[PDB]
DNA sequence: CTTGCAAATTTGCAAATGCAT
DNA sequence: GATGCATTTGCAAATTTGCAA
């Protein structure tokens, strides 16, 4: 993947939400979003995964 | 028209932990703002968005060596 | 899936250091 | 002493976290 925008972003507080919302959809799509254990393999609660989708608007496909 | 060279961060997916790739991102990220602004804190700090006194914090937390 | 609350972490703002001129 | 800076730090508020619902 190509992740060069990300350093494009002038204000830090951006690439931040930015990177996080790209790392866990990568990570839902290598776990065919099986929540449950995504937010096992990175090392979160589920209930924060489910609020960081929320937050960042992240699709359960 | 050109476009600078940037970095590859293909390997900050491969990451298993998401606290861990976090860190390495918001270090990689700092690090080629301060090269775009040749290492001027003060600068850096307010293109960012930022406090000078946590872009210290964070230079110190993330091991971020600087030029001069 | 969401929610509470308390702890843990981070932020901004100022103030206070150091550190040479 | 003083003056310029550039690092540090002391809180309190803001924020994120885990866990048990």
């Amino acid at each position: 993947r190509d992740l060069s925008y990300l350093l494009k972003i002038k204000e830090l507080k951006e690439a931040k939400k930015e990177f996080e919302k790209i790392f866990i959809e990568e990570k839902l799509r290598e776990y065919d979003y099986d929540l449950k254990r995504t937010a096992e393999e990175i090392g979160i609660d589920l209930s924060n995964l489910y609020r960081k989708i929320k937050s960042l608007n992240i699709r359960v496909k």
